[PDB]
RNA sequence: AUUGAAAGUUUUUUUUUUUUUUUUUUUUUUUUUUUUUUUUUUUUUUUU
């Protein structure tokens, strides 16, 4: 059973700063939404430049599984995202798991890992 | 001193989950640092 969040038995909270290597760009949803800059601009929260808490989870999720694809273990799975039939565990008689459903969660279960801005 | 009255429509329930504004796009193509100007003029290898 890995619908646990009734239960909550510890929490752990990551605090750190993030610098960029390379020539970070933000995401830019913004696609040709200017509001006080040339162009494109990228996204930013009050003048100051935000990077996306959905761009971090979705790489984050990316790279999960492709980790868990690369496992090929037949107790872990991953499921399309636009599949609706998908489950996050099975209990059938030891059973599957689905590693990013567990972690950033699917449609029919929430997420365990919160990521902020 | 209404036939005659005194009672809260109240408790209880998170509008929540799934989703990277992403891929592609070489600030390059052309243009001789050349061009007119004499290293020239003056001076006895020489006297008591």
């Amino acid at each position: 059973s890995c619908m646990d969040l009734d239960v909550i038995t510890t929490v752990v909270k990551i605090e750190g700063k993030l610098r960029n290597e390379t020539l970070l760009r933000v995401g830019k949803g913004k696609t040709q939404d200017f509001a006080e800059a040339t162009d494109n601009p990228i996204i930013k929260y009050r003048d100051r430049p935000l990077i996306p808490g959905s761009s971090l989870k979705g790489a984050f999720r990316s790279l999960v599984e492709s980790y868990t694809k690369s496992l090929n273990d037949s107790k872990y799975y991953v499921c399309d995202l636009d599949d609706n039939s998908c489950v996050s565990c099975e209990e059938k008689k030891e059973g599957r798991y689905c590693i990013p459903c567990i972690l950033f969660g699917f449609k029919d279960l929430a997420s365990r890992v919160y990521i902020l801005d």
